[PDB]
């Protein structure tokens, strides 16, 4: 599970780094106790030695976290994309069967819409997370999120357009689909 | 309660996320729905329509971050106070066991164990907070760097002073010295 591995990956890093930080803080404390009677100019330079070590360490933690986050986001989006495409191909296949079967078509469409529901939720959840901790960044992606939602809606519309090519089948399934579109917030 | 504080903070964050998401979801929906309606409209009307929704979202994003910041700062303040109280409660118990007539070795050890545990927790939280700020905001971490160092030294002193209160009773200190070192080894 991508969620499992990512969670414990952040955990291992939090643990590794908390030890390293403690060890540096430890060594910093020792050097102060050792140089407690040194002149002020001597003591300034010593602190600056350990501040320098911690800045590098802070930067490494920061870059480490950015990489962990971006890799995870890339994979989640990759999985969502693949679920959608796989579901589209399956749906297309149910449509193209001889003859088309309402059950198979319905189940296949159900998978496709569910993949798009997932894509919508993720798009909105992430936008909402960014707004919570970075309003300036949220303002910047605001229109791209909006655009993303339009792309999804247009996918759902185009898929419903394919089912409509078989008018009887579209009629036979319509009530169940309207129920599905309301529940997943995907229709028009 | 420490655990209650944790769980209550998660339900408080979760509930804020849900409420806000629903709000955002509706506005984004309305924003997508408004676009289909406005495709025929003049460019001035089209842009005004977008500016309407982007405006509503801007205040939302600001509210969201405002809520998140307030919630986080409150939780931070409480956790700190909780740790201070736990330390002070443990210190009193430790002194009570030492100042009792006469001291009982097993009680002094338990009281001590509770105090070091409190300081372990204090130290641990001090470190964790610092690390988290480093991962998300290197500039703030550089700022708080010296204070964390100072804080850890203060904790190091307290552990020594308490160990020094025990050593003031030489037989007691000898009776417990093998057990005391085990405690210190596992923690600090």
């Amino acid at each position: 599970s991508e969620h499992e591995g990512f969670l414990r990956a952040k955990m291992d890093l939090e643990e590794r780094r908390m030890r390293q930080i403690n060890e540096v803080m430890r060594e910093w404390a020792m050097a102060d106790n050792q140089s407690k009677n040194l002149p002020k100019a001597d003591r300034q330079a010593l602190n600056e030695h350990f501040q320098s070590i911690l800045q590098t360490l802070e930067e490494q933690v920061s870059g480490e976290r950015q990489r962990l986050v971006e890799t995870h986001a890339t994979r989640v989006i990759a999985l969502i994309n693949d679920q959608r495409r796989a579901a589209l191909e399956g749906f297309l296949a149910a449509l193209q069967a001889d003859p088309p079967q309402a059950e198979r078509v319905l189940l296949a469409l159900r998978r496709y819409l569910r993949a798009e529901q997932k894509e919508q939720r993720h798009t909105l959840r992430h936008y909402q997370h960014v707004a919570a901790v970075d309003p300036e960044k949220a303002q910047q992606m605001r229109f791209q999120v909006h655009t993303h939602l339009q792309v999804i809606e247009e996918r759902v519309n185009q898929s419903l357009g394919l089912l409509d090519q078989n008018p009887h089948l579209a009629q036979e399934l319509r009530p169940q689909i309207q129920e599905l579109l309301h529940s997943e917030h995907l229709g028009p």
